[PDB]
């Protein structure tokens, strides 16, 4: 599964879900994998922060 920027998904944050946003994407050169800025929705942005898609979830 890929996200996409501006895509609401659901976030891990220590242990647990909540609704995010991703700001951006970015291309982790040495393994390739992609990794995710994302905003946690109801947090404010010094919670922000960058996440691999297995701490990810599809929201809708």
């Amino acid at each position: 599964v890929m996200f996409e920027v501006r895509q609401k998904v659901y976030a891990t944050l220590h242990e647990t879900f909540h609704a995010a946003i991703i700001q951006e994407v970015a291309h982790d050169a040495h393994t390739g994998q992609l990794l995710y800025y994302v905003h946690y929705v109801e947090q404010d942005s010094r919670m922000d922060r960058w996440l691999p898609g297995s701490a990810l979830r599809e929201r809708r």
